[PDB]
């Protein structure tokens, strides 16, 4: 089989209200071969059937998807938002796209500032966001979002904002591409 550079882990998460967030968090599976990915994403339920209040998230093995962890107190994320109107025209796509971006080591350089990508699906609106470890690393944020930006194809007129988790903590950019 192929290996891929880095060892992966998908997690998924359902709002619960009666129970802790930390608590709501489930790991899935892990994968580092290309053979593996495919096998995962052809069998599992796609971000745009699930129901909202739900996440999945994929993030480098040995980092939980959550504020807490080392490598995330200090990092922040690129957000695209979507309408709920959206969910069955771009989600996945985007979803699908994000992720192979993540896998396939498209940062190239600031490969090493990447933790990992969440999807929020909400009745209000989805989300889809990469999560980066230093919020401070000017060049690496800035190189990540222009990469990211671009491979959605999303157009050069709507610009999408990175946001520390400290700010998001304690309820806004800072940078924009
Ligand atoms: C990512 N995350 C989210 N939460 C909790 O989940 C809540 C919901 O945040 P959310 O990330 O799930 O998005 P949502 O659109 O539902 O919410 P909104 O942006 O607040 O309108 C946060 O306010 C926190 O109480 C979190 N709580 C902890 N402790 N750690 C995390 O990493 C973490």
């Amino acid at each position: 089989k192929h290996p891929l550079q880095n060892r992966w882990a998908l997690w998924f998460f359902k709002n619960d209200k009666s129970k802790t967030w930390q608590a709501n968090l489930r790991l899935i599976s892990k994968f580092d071969t290309v053979e593996d990915f495919w096998a995962l994403y052809n069998h599992i339920q796609l971000s745009s059937n699930l129901m909202p209040g739900c996440d999945y998230s994929l993030f480098k093995d040995g980092i939980e998807p959550m504020w807490e962890d080392e490598k995330n107190k200090r990092g922040g994320r690129w957000l695209i938002t979507l309408n709920k109107q959206q969910r069955r025209s771009d989600l996945d796509r985007f979803w699908l796209e994000t992720l192979l971006c993540l896998i396939g080591e498209s940062f190239d350089d600031y490969s090493d500032d990447v933790c990992g990508a969440v999807v929020n699906v909400r009745a209000k609106g989805d989300k889809i966001a990469i999560w980066t470890t230093e919020c401070e690393n000017r060049d690496a944020v800035t190189h990540i979002g222009r990469v990211y930006k671009e491979r959605l194809g999303l157009p050069p007129k709507i610009v999408i904002g990175y946001q520390s988790h400290a700010d998001t903590a304690t309820k806004k950019n800072r940078f924009v591409v």
